[PDB]
């Protein structure tokens, strides 16, 4: 099939920012670009569209075309006749969102757009729903190509492929779905189909905090059941309230408003009386040392705390699918779909505008 | 100041079921006993509200009245002249929103009704909307004089008591406020002022993951930090994402349907290539143990999750902050409390 990558992989940011050949090993290029190589490898027409294409120094970019990657910076003619186009795009700027949109009205019937580590499926459908009916591309799926790994480097033996699974309304047909795990299993990599709202939090460099909070969750369960003997519908509002909890602060008031609201003395004081049996809490004892040193770790982040002050009100802990449920009583379903992007849309950009020098 | 104190505490509970002398230390009696003896020796005119009274061995019962707590079986005569009422009350039942609710008409005016960890505030306040009006007591305040922690052991050190922080409209005066800050000092324990939606999470026993969730987020942000060199907002866009599904999960689906629908072995295999500093990364090798391990520690849950099914939709990764504002404007404050007592309800009753 036809295949276009968007995104070469920053060849400096991989040798001297983050020196993957000695943290995780592999050779280069990283990134996009070995994705593109490996699919061209398979025997699929790979086009690769990177802005940067001169930068590249020969010798990477004869391995590339060896492969038999077409390498090209015009990004509206990689997408002319492409079935699958994978954003290996930036987070930053909208530039996602930017180049999935100038590449819309050109891809070819029923192609299927994919974000990868960088951006979440749901997020960019959201950007582009009002392109979507402009331009007629009802027919575009939504889905992912999420490494959960740097491709090149050995890790990288999977994709995460997002489905419809918990959503309302589908974003992807099998027909798309199928050619993706084609991709995957035609390159050696495993497949893992999940639900598109989890691709992200599976798979981005945040699963050490997905991976943490859910290992969390299960030794606090495990002392609720073992130690304390209570009932598991309060293990499970308990859970839920202090993930939510994060989750909210951090959306609308970043890290400084976190550390400042929750109170880390609090929270330091507070967990003594949940350390209970140190051998089966690892993770409470090594969170509770953490706790104590914080201000030698992160001194920067505690100086902002003590200037943050939450300049608007909120709630923290509101389940998202009971104001969704409310949200559904008291307006139409076609009003409620617009008021979700908006949410994404903004979540997007208070967070990343909140980012101020 | 005169204090009641409503709830002994289950003499049961702390011995036979959780061993707290031997977990935690200190000797009975542990909870709103312990408590008011405290205040009592601080000098305040205390009072104890509990109907099994009785009940309680006479050696213990002594302690008690030796320190001044007056004790009573008449929750309405404790409440006459209380400026602080105190609901060490019960987990289950409604007990607490029926005693609140005996109690209010007949409190002093200005006195302030304050929850422990076994009830939201903010529940408490959205579930007495309509008797506050109807009952005229708009002077009552609501805060909380949590111990996050069992009175009567060492490890109480400490009072969180609610303010009025990131609420749109306040419960509670700050000379009210003042007068649970003396409490606390007046015993010597420090008093933590916190928002009052953030006494549950900090307090209860969902610490843990309030805990281990804040580190791991902090970890990441060290991690992107010192060895990714990833911009702030990219690191918090993911962590605020990544919670906020997780809870979703859980509220929606529960414990069975979060390892159902996360795919542990997906995890597995992502975490490997984040695994770049294990002395920088405590809790990521310490997870990422855990979870190979998981089929042995909680095969319970593992059964659960194998015959779950997501009946209805959901939108895990809707932002919960922005759709809060959107309710706000349609249907006001009211209502997003409400929810917030609806959410209690669902899993503490019934
Ligand atoms: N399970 C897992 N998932 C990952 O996604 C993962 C991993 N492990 N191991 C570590 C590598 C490294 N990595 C980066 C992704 C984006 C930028 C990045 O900064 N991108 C900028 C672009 C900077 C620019 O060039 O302008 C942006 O999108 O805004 C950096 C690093 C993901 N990784
Ligand atoms: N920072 C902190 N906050 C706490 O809130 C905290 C703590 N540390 N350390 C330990 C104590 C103990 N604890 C219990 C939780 C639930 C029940 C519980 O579910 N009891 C049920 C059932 C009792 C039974 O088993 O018969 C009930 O009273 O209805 C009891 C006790 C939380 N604690």
């Amino acid at each position: 099939m036809r295949v276009t990558v968007y995104g070469f992989g920053s060849l400096n940011y991989y040798s001297n920012k983050l020196n993957v050949p000695e943290k995780l090993g592999g050779e280069p290029p990283y990134g996009g670009s070995a994705m593109a190589v490996e699919f061209a490898k398979a025997g699929h027409d790979v086009t690769l569209s990177d802005p940067n294409i001169d930068k590249v120094p020969d010798e990477i970019r004869k391995k590339v075309e060896d492969a038999g990657v077409k390498l090209t910076t015009d990004d509206i003619e990689a997408a002319k006749e492409a079935e699958v186009a994978i954003l290996f795009t930036p987070f930053r700027g909208g530039v996602t969102f930017k180049i999935a949109e100038t590449i819309l009205p050109y891809l070819v019937e029923n192609a299927v757009i994919c974000t990868t580590c960088t951006m979440s499926i749901l997020v960019l459908n959201s950007y582009l729903q009002n392109a979507i009916f402009l331009e007629g591309r009802e027919d575009i799926g939504f889905s992912t190509m999420h490494p959960a790994a740097i491709p090149g480097t050995p890790q990288h033996k999977h994709y995460l492929i997002a489905t419809n699974e918990l959503l309302r309304k589908p974003i992807v047909t099998e027909e798309q779905i199928e050619k993706l795990k084609k991709l995957a299993t035609d390159t050696g990599k495993e497949a893992y189909l999940l639900p598109a709202e989890l691709v992200s939090p599976v798979g981005d460099m945040g699963i050490v905090t997905t991976a943490i909070a859910f290992a969390g969750a299960i030794e606090y369960y495990k002392v609720s059941r073992d130690i304390l003997k209570t009932k598991r519908s309060m293990t499970e509002f308990q859970i839920a309230q202090s993930l939510q909890v994060i989750s909210s602060l951090v959306t609308k008031y970043g890290l400084e408003g976190l550390i400042k609201l929750l109170n880390v003395d609090a929270m330091k004081a507070s967990l003594q009386s949940m350390i209970l049996d140190k051998n089966e809490q690892p993770l409470t004892v090594t969170a509770s040392k953490l706790l104590e040193k914080i201000e030698e770790t992160i001194p920067e982040l505690i100086k902002e705390a003590e200037n943050f002050s939450p300049s608007e009100p909120t709630y923290t802990s509101a389940p998202s699918p009971m104001l969704v449920e409310h949200m559904e009583d008291l307006v139409g379903d076609d009003v409620l779909k617009g008021i979700l992007r908006e949410s994404w849309k903004k979540f997007y950009e208070n967070v990343s505008e909140r980012n101020k020098e």
